[PDB]
Parts: C-alpha cells; structure tokens; sequence
C-alpha cells in the first residue's frame, strides 16, 4: 500500500532501536533518498513524496506507493540499492 | 526505540491501503503534526525531528520519536493522547 | 508581490554578514517560523508556503509571502509584529 | 553575506508578481534546486542549506538554499541563472 520510508530504516550502520527495520545482511551502509527513489522507481513503486533536507548532513523521508507492504518493499529495495552499488 | 510517524498512520479517515496503520477505531481524523508532537511530549517520547511542509494551507510531514515502546504501541497512545486534547 | 522570508532575515542574534537584513533594533531575538506566520497574517500578507524543519539538538524553515509592499519594508513589519506579540504575552495573566 | 535563494527569484517563466526578481532574459525556465546548487558549487559560493520537496501531483517541486557568496544577492542571482543557462547548454550538446 501506501507508507513512508525513512532511510535509517534501511541503514546497517543502525540498530533496530536506533530505527533499522530491515535485517542487517539486507540492509546497507547508510542509504542515501537518491538511491531509495533510484530503487523504487526501478522496482516500479510509485513516489509520493520526497523530501530531504541538507544542513553537509541529509535529512530525508520518502512516501511510496507499491503493490506490497511496507516489510516486503523494503527488502526489495535495499536490495535494489545493493545492486546499484555493485557497479 | 527511534522511529518514524507519519500523520497518515493513524488517520482514520484512510483505508490501510492509503497509509493507516492503527485500527480505524483508535485512529483519529484528520491528524495534525502538530497535535503528533504535543502528544508525543505528553507521553515523554523524545522528539527528534520534525518537518512540515504546507501549501497554499495543505500539510506534509513526519516526526521521529524516541519511545520506550515500539511504533505500534506508540501509535495508540499518541492517537488516545490526540482525541483527549481535541476533546479538552 | 510574492517573495521568500528566511527567519535569519530578521534574527537580532545573527550579523548582516550572517543574513540578518533588518536594522538590529527593529530585528527580534530567535523569530520562529509560526510567528512569523502569524504577524503576516495579522498585517494581512497571504500564506503561499510554509517550510520548517526542527532538529534535536534546531529550527530550519521558509515562508513565502505576498505582500503589497516591498520585501524590506514587509520584513520591518513583521518584525515589529513579532515584538508586539511577545510584549502582549508578557503582560498576560 | 549569507542569504536565501528561493527558485522562483529566477525563473523566467515566472512574472515578477508572482516571484521573479531577475530580468526574464538572464532567468532560466524552472530552475532546479539542485542545478541551483550546482551553480553556486562552481561559482565558488559556499551551500550552507539545502531543502526540497517534491511532491507528485513528474513531480511538482518547493525548495530553498542558504548560500554565502562575495557579492550581494542580486548580483549572485544573475550569476547563478547564467551558470544554469551554460550548464543547459552543455547538456543539450549546444555549446
Ligand atoms: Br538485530
Ligand atoms: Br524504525
Ligand atoms: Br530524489
Ligand atoms: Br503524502
Ligand atoms: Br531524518
Ligand atoms: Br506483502
Ligand atoms: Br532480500
Ligand atoms: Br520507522
Ligand atoms: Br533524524
Ligand atoms: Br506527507
Ligand atoms: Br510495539
Ligand atoms: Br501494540
Ligand atoms: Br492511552
Ligand atoms: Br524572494
Ligand atoms: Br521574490
Ligand atoms: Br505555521
Ligand atoms: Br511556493
Ligand atoms: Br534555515
Ligand atoms: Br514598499
Ligand atoms: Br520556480
Ligand atoms: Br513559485
Ligand atoms: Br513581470
Ligand atoms: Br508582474
Ligand atoms: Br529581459
Ligand atoms: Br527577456
Ligand atoms: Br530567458
Ligand atoms: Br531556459
Ligand atoms: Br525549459
Ligand atoms: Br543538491
Ligand atoms: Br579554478
Ligand atoms: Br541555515
Ligand atoms: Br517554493
Ligand atoms: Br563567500
Ligand atoms: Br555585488
Ligand atoms: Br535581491
Ligand atoms: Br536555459
Ligand atoms: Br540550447
Ligand atoms: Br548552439
């Protein structure tokens, strides 16, 4: 459905009590919004919303809307994002 | 621990599909960002950032909260938090 | 005309050279982006966009405005706005 | 100095009411907060903030930088849009 996705979520730098979601295996060294709206336009989400401040540090969220919840199109996209990397 | 809240979580004038999470009878209408962040001080969750963007006024944002709970949890009682303000 | 209002414009705290633009004494200590809000909609310049980031640690933010006056001019009166409000919550109670 | 440059201050599609301060010749059609960004970067002007939310209706974009640059800000806005109007160019393989 519709949800938002914060990049710490994705982030195995993280915890799970400082905000990862995703297994830290799936997950990546600090994910960037551009490479999460990279991955779900590729995974064919669609994008909501973007925003993203730089104050340089970045601050950013990200509202999707996909054909899967929200657990399952995160893994889909770090996993997106690891493949970008590998190249 | 630190998560994310967006406003559409515990609104109940959406569907699951269109962002709500809470069961749609603890969910309230309509929710604020700035009612989020009141309940969330109420309850002694640490708010760590908060971004809002209004157009024209239509609103966007999300907050991220330091909870001794999970975000489930959390949600209810912000939500519960939220209806007790509106109803004063 | 329709133009930007960055907080620091009109920040007492903050040097020209750090992007106050109104005189210091006309300028208010730490203006906050609902206050500025606020005064414009009380001087009755209208609300296009409002944009705020508040980080744990603090504020960040925008607003555009239209206005029948000038920026420099706009800037002074909410200014003085926002020091009316403060001295008006002062005295409450 | 340090101030703001909101996009709309150069955007030739814009009338001066609703935002444009730069004459419409050296404004550039939609200037993009992060072609704004690039120009400063090469302009040697030191980006203190960027913000900016996009919103699908691709997308329709609102956003602000928090620059510091040796001239004053009309004059930093003229070399800004020329800069973006170069990149462009570049871009398009028209010199
Ligand atoms: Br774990
Ligand atoms: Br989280
Ligand atoms: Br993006
Ligand atoms: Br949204
Ligand atoms: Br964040
Ligand atoms: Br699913
Ligand atoms: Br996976
Ligand atoms: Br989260
Ligand atoms: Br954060
Ligand atoms: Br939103
Ligand atoms: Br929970
Ligand atoms: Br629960
Ligand atoms: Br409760
Ligand atoms: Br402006
Ligand atoms: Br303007
Ligand atoms: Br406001
Ligand atoms: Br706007
Ligand atoms: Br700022
Ligand atoms: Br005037
Ligand atoms: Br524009
Ligand atoms: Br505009
Ligand atoms: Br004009
Ligand atoms: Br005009
Ligand atoms: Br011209
Ligand atoms: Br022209
Ligand atoms: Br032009
Ligand atoms: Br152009
Ligand atoms: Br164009
Ligand atoms: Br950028
Ligand atoms: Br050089
Ligand atoms: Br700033
Ligand atoms: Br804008
Ligand atoms: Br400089
Ligand atoms: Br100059
Ligand atoms: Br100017
Ligand atoms: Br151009
Ligand atoms: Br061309
Ligand atoms: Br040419």
């Amino acid at each position: 459905g519709r949800f938002v996705v914060w990049p710490s979520e994705l982030d195995s730098r993280l915890s799970r009590k400082y905000g990862r979601i995703v297994p830290r295996s799936i997950a990546v060294e600090s994910p960037r919004v551009e490479e999460i709206v990279r991955a779900a336009e590729e995974l064919k989400f669609k994008v909501i919303r973007v925003e993203e401040d730089k104050l340089l540090r970045t601050f950013g969220m990200i509202v999707l809307e996909s054909p899967y919840g929200k657990s399952k199109s995160l893994k889909l996209i770090a996993q997106k994002i690891r493949e970008f990397r590998r190249r």
